[PDB]
């Protein structure tokens, strides 16, 4: 029974490896992942690989992974799919740590906007987590911390992780995690996956998906949200995107508003994400 050799970044940056039958279905091969990592709460995650275009997709559980990875290379990414918006409510510590794990590379990345402060406050968190109680002897007046908090790092901010670092004696990882979660949940792009388009009169937007909904940002601004309840049908045709909304009050009809992608595998996976997100985040 032939078998093909998986590689899959974990979100410490280091590389599983395993195989599973060529004609395994995204499941087996997550199973794997999710046990190598002790991970129990596994709906909030997923896996990605880069298809033909070197686009990012989500691999689907459902389906043949040589289905889906095509002519490409069995090459993956462990990821959060489904960003909680209450991370204090996940049962386990080791959910929230791979959260965690995945934030930090969203700010890195520059994916997760933060400001300066907010910037420095996480890092003290991680920092509190990773080494425990600051020790001076460690960090002088020209520390720099080998961790990563930031798309651009200046002395600035690490001065300021040093200077919140010290507030956190006698924090417990656990603690230090769910106080990073308290204030990552609340940033303005926490777990928004962003698709450019163009709506109905060829304007460029980005279409957002997340836990509260699809955010249309018609500037570099949030110009409107629909909620997930309010969203009866989301569908594709060749280039083009429409979600069906439900009538107002005294409404007599639905409305139907619709969206230009890049290309027609860009309208699908903007689709896919968007009926995966208002399934979830219907019954969570
Ligand atoms: C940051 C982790 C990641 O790769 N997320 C992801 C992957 C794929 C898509 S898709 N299928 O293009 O909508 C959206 C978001």
């Amino acid at each position: 029974p032939k078998s093909m050799q998986c590689k899959v970044i974990l979100l410490d940056g280091s590389e599983y490896t395993c195989d599973v039958e060529k004609r395994s279905r995204g499941q087996v091969l997550f199973d794997k992942v999710c046990e190598h990592l002790n991970l129990l709460e596994k709906d909030y995650f997923g896996l990605t690989y880069r298809d033909a275009e070197n686009q990012k997709n989500w691999l689907d559980p459902a389906k043949e992974i040589k289905k889906q990875v095509r002519s490409g290379a069995w090459h993956f990414s462990f990821n959060v799919k489904f960003y909680p918006p209450d991370p204090a409510q996940l049962s386990e510590d080791i959910t929230r740590y791979y959260l965690c794990l995945q934030l930090r590379d969203d700010i890195v990345s520059g994916r997760l906007p933060c400001s300066f402060v907010t910037l420095a406050l996480l890092g003290s968190y991680t920092v509190q987590s990773e080494l425990g109680d600051y020790d001076p002897d460690e960090c002088g007046s020209d520390y720099i911390s080998e961790f990563r908090f930031a798309p651009n790092h200046t002395k600035e901010l690490e001065d300021k992780v040093i200077e919140l670092h010290k507030s956190h004696r006698g924090m417990t990882p656990a603690e230090a995690e769910m106080h990073f979660l308290e204030n990552a949940k609340k940033l303005s792009m926490y777990g928004v996956d962003l698709h450019h388009a163009k709506d109905s009169e060829g304007v460029e937007i980005m279409l957002g998906v997340c836990a509260s909904g699809l955010l249309i940002y018609r500037d570099r601004l949030r110009i409107n949200r629909f909620a997930w309840p309010k969203v009866l049908k989301i569908s594709y045709k060749r280039n083009n995107f429409y979600i069906k909304i439900r009538p107002g009050e005294f409404e007599q009809f639905e409305s139907t508003i619709g969206f230009k992608l890049p290309n027609h595998r860009a309208a699908k996976r903007l689709w896919k994400v968007c009926v995966e997100h208002h399934t979830f985040f219907r019954l969570l």
